């Protein structure tokens, strides 16, 4: 059995083995990669995802969000306050300034202190879920805009077209900005493109362990666990590495610097922050070995989970007795 202690994979394909993108996440599969949740890929060098970065300024982020925390400071949970747009100029501007600067630190490990010790005394603002794309139409490989749909994938392994579409997002980012613990949207891949700026620190949960979270979490946030049965689909909650390792729940930690991609597999719960100011592009997709995770995965039907267009042929077609509670909820 590969990989049986589930640690985080790193892989350094050759241009060549850059070529195809599902053959290459098999590959990665066959080497026991998925076992962790996570993997890296640091792409080979002779690849770019555009020429510059100079010209991204006025990118516009419609909505950024104000990450309030409420809870203790290894166990919280945060809201977002919708704040007056701003262009991704007028962003790093903010980012880098007095009030929400990266602070010193001698390393990652140094800042990651820092970041557990601290975040909930600290509103970060950010950008998130921004559809759109920055790699260039002429980057043939692993460009986050070009991958296959799974609405094709499904059709393709189960026989049906479905309606949907499926397309990157932005995510721009600065100093204590935070990804709450979650799976995806019915346990599906993400792939992640980091490309410019400060780091991203992700922690991990091996998808064979993740009823583990879940069950520490329901601990955790009472109130929450009440309210849904799969209330972490609110993306919310937070949990410290240090309060993992005291409740025995496996994972792994790891941090993605810009020009590296981030492979999240199916079930594989994750979270994490950024150092400072980054832009980060996200994708969904499918593979024939998610179909399984996907009839199984857990549903939020309680209302605070988003409304999602692409996802109503999901669910009705991988789980018809889920559908209508499903959709009464959206
Ligand atoms: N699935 N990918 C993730 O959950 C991380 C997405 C990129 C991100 N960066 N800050 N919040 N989100
Ligand atoms: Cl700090
Ligand atoms: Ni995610
Ligand atoms: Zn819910």
């Amino acid at each position: 059995a590969q990989n049986p202690n589930c640690n985080i994979m790193i892989f350094h394909p050759t241009k060549e083995e850059f070529n195809d993108f599902d053959k290459y996440i098999a590959y990665m599969e066959s080497q026991g990669a998925h076992r962790a949740g996570l993997a890296k890929i640091i792409p080979p060098k002779e690849w770019k995802a555009r020429e510059t970065y100079d010209n991204i300024s006025e990118i516009l982020i419609a909505t950024p969000l104000q990450q309030v925390a409420s809870g203790r400071a290894g166990v919280f949970t945060q809201y977002h306050k919708k704040k007056k747009a701003m262009t991704v100029g007028e962003y790093r501007h903010l980012a880098n300034s007095k009030k929400y600067q990266t602070p010193p630190h001698q390393n990652f490990e140094d800042l990651e202190r820092k970041y557990w010790k601290n975040r909930i005394y600290n509103s970060p603002i950010y950008g998130a879920d921004i559809s759109g794309s920055l790699f260039d139409e002429n980057t043939k490989q692993w460009n986050l805009g070009h991958l296959g749909t799974i609405q094709d994938l499904l059709e393709k392994e189960c026989g049906v077209v479905i309606e949907g579409v499926n397309t990157p997002y932005l995510y721009f980012g600065m100093w204590k900005t935070t990804f709450a613990w979650h799976t995806e949207d019915m346990d599906l891949y993400s792939i992640n493109y980091l490309h410019l700026g400060e780091p991203k620190t992700w922690y991990v949960v091996p998808p064979e362990h993740g009823q583990r979270l879940e069950r520490l979490a329901r601990e955790l946030f009472p109130g929450s666990s009440r309210g849904c049965g799969a209330f972490l689909r609110h993306k919310v909650a937070l949990i410290s590495p240090t309060v993992l390792k005291e409740n025995g729940i496996p994972f792994n930690r790891i941090t993605q610097e810009a020009g590296e991609f981030m492979v999240t597999f199916p079930y594989g719960y994750h979270a994490g922050f950024n150092h400072g100011f980054n832009c980060a592009e996200a994708i969904n997709f499918a593979t024939p070995r998610w179909i399984d995770y996907g009839k199984m995965a857990s549903q939020c039907s309680c209302g605070e989970a988003r409304v999602t267009f692409s996802m109503d042929a999901f669910v009705r077609i991988l789980q018809p007795e889920r559908y209508d509670l499903w959709k009464r909820g959206q």
